């Protein structure tokens, strides 16, 4: 990696990796490199290190499969050694949607419609290929020069065989679909699928508008109970200025029963996105 790229400053860090800005020596163009330390540390037992190696490979695999979409991050180069993985992506200058939301506090309904439209189009493309992202959140949505969205972080992503379900619990609890929490509680649960992305997308859209999570609590225990029950509300002091149309959309995502939750294709067909037909 270091023979072709000059490593710069840290752009981010993950549980087992570091993301740094870097310069491609030959071209002198800048990129971002996600460096994954497969060996990690203590909890990284003989078996764990391999758990990561295989996961990274899946990540790269998905990346390669979705390469080419205007709003998905583009994997440009990869390198591997007996310890680290080096994924090279185009550099996202305006950073994370999370950072942006941090400054803006909340976003307008028109801006949110801009972002949501692009996001749904991405998820629609991922779902069309039977790929579940499993980590849809503001932190994994980056921004380019023109403030256009770029979905990143396919570290928990999986391309599913027809009818294949998942059972592992991974991702930020606040964005976890009820099915994921259910599954962890009971082994006799049918596992989960793509629909989890749609719940996450719901949490996201809500937070963009409200500047806060639909579900939250001091104790994770009750927070999860809230998610499971789907007990969230359009807070009286915030949601006043937004149209009911957006509130109908948000509510169609936050549906505890996967089978009755909106799909990306349905979401995009909702009134909220039909002004110029
Ligand atoms: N192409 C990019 N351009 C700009 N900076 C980026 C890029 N990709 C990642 N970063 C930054 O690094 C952070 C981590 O990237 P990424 O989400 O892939 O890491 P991770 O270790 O998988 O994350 P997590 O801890 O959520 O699992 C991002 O949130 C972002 O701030
Ligand atoms: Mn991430
Ligand atoms: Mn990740």
């Amino acid at each position: 990696f270091y023979e072709n790229y000059e490593p710069k400053e840290i752009l981010g860090r993950g549980v087992s990796s570091v993301v740094r800005r870097c310069i491609h020596k030959p071209t002198c163009k800048e990129y971002a490199v996600k460096i994954i330390d497969v060996t990690g540390g203590g909890s990284f037992s003989a078996e764990e290190v391999q758990e990561l190696r295989e996961a990274t490979l899946k990540e790269v695999d998905i990346l390669r499969k979705v390469s080419g979409h205007p709003n998905i991050i583009q994997l440009k180069d990869t390198y591997e050694t007996n310890t680290f993985f080096f994924l090279v992506f185009d550099l996202m200058k305006k950073g994370e949607l999370f950072d942006y939301l941090t400054e803006k506090v909340t976003l307008s309904e028109k801006e949110t419609r801009k972002i949501m439209r692009a996001l749904l189009e991405v998820i629609c493309a991922l779902h069309k290929l039977n790929i579940v992202h499993r980590d849809l959140k503001p932190e994994n949505i980056l921004l380019d020069d023109d403030m256009n969205i770029k979905l990143t972080d396919f570290g928990f992503s999986c391309q599913l065989d027809p009818g294949e379900k998942l059972r592992e619990v991974c991702g930020t609890p606040s964005y976890l679909a009820p099915e994921i929490i259910e599954c962890s509680m009971n082994d006799n649960h049918p596992g989960y699928g793509k629909e989890v992305d749609m719940w996450s997308t719901g949490v996201i859209m809500y937070t963009l508008l409200a500047g806060s999570p639909p579900f939250w609590h001091r104790k994770q225990m009750l927070m999860l109970r809230m998610i499971m029950s789907g007990n969230y509300q359009f807070g009286s002091p915030e949601w006043d200025d937004y149209s009911d149309t957006v509130k109908d959309l948000v509510s169609r995502f936050l549906v505890v029963q996967p089978q009755k939750r909106y799909t990306a294709e349905e979401a995009l067909a909702h009134p909220f996105f039909q002004q110029y037909v």
